[PDB]
């Protein structure tokens, strides 16, 4: 099992992405109890990074399934496929 | 063997966590030489995130051993278990 | 295959390091297209972190091959081997 961890803002919020059994899932902290996030994509490996637009977060998750990495983007309303490509 | 890397401030301070077998250890830089960190917990995989509130550093390390992830927290006065649970 | 992701700024800039087949390579975004970076070193595992000194980015990439981790540094004028050791 493999994880990635990010955080932002004043609280801060934290997100932890976990890859296990070719599934990546997301656990979330926003100042209170941890909960399960909306992120669900395939992969055996995961990295993530984020930045702020004021108080709004932008997240990029790099989900590797085998020999291919797909970027997934959170920009405030849902996860979308990003433009990232590898070599 | 696997690592996670974090940094903060302008110097900067850097921490590098290494999972080797089922042990995670920590190497530190605060502007002079690399030194040995106090973090020692179990895991075959590690991720980490950090932030400064003013001058106060806060670190969260996600230590995964098999299918279980434990959060360890540094907030200026020792490492303690965080509330994180996985799926 | 395994990745590490960093970002900085508000645009943002993003770098994704991919360890694939005992090599680590880099893909880059600074606001328009993804392009291939100059980073290329051995490794089966990778982590990275970065900071800004004024407007100048500094990156550290921790490349692990087997039981050895090597630090690679970007400070505005090529990648250089860093002083990091695990012990
Ligand atoms: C920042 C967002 O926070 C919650 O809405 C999660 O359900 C999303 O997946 C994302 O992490």
């Amino acid at each position: 099992m493999q994880t990635a961890a990010i955080s932002w803002g004043t609280t801060p919020s934290i997100r932890v992405y976990t890859a296990n059994g070719n599934k990546i899932t997301e656990r979330c902290y926003d100042g209170s109890n941890w909960y399960t996030g909306a992120f669900n994509q395939a992969g055996d490996n995961v990295s993530a990074t984020c930045w702020l637009s004021g108080s709004a977060v932008h997240i990029r998750v790099y989900a590797t399934s085998g020999g291919s990495t797909t970027e997934w983007c959170w920009d405030g309303d849902g996860w979308t496929r990003g433009a990232y490509t590898g070599l």
